[PDB]
């Protein structure tokens, strides 16, 4: 509702992005992503909404509906390389 | 979406390039119309801009407050909001 609450809620998701940049892993379980998010004050009640906003923003790749077991539970935290590689090998 | 992994990823790649453009742009505050222009430069249609701008705000990549009553905030996009987050926590100690 109010501007400050909005900005401060958003700041947590920015700190989430910061932590994922510094983590050396590029692929983590959703359970691990949940835990990093908790570290910056994002509760489990908000995690589905935050993951959907990060996926639509292009900031993570997360494919919970995939039939592949690997992809279904995995969060790609540095997707930029994946986007670039895909456009190159498929010549988009 | 079941079975749309490749379609999902490449649609996301457009918004990723939009965040790239905004990191490289030296401006830290632009109008929403300028933002729309930049998004269309990476191939994001007018029809998806409101959903893209919502996902970017919720992920903390922009500040965009269309419901504000301050006319300037209402039509402005903050493209490097990390400095604002940090400053706000600093000056209000929260």
């Amino acid at each position: 509702e109010g501007e400050l609450k909005t900005i401060m809620g958003q700041a947590k998701v920015s700190k989430l992005q910061e932590k994922m940049k510094l983590d050396p892993r590029s692929k983590i379980t959703f359970n691990d992503f949940k835990g990093i998010a908790k570290e910056v004050g994002i509760e489990e009640k908000e995690i589905n909404s935050v993951s959907n906003a990060l996926a639509q923003s292009g900031s993570i790749i997360y494919l919970p509906n995939s039939l592949n077991e690997n992809l279904k539970t995995s969060v790609f935290t540095k997707p930029a390389h994946i986007y670039q590689s895909l456009e190159h090998i498929l010549d988009i």
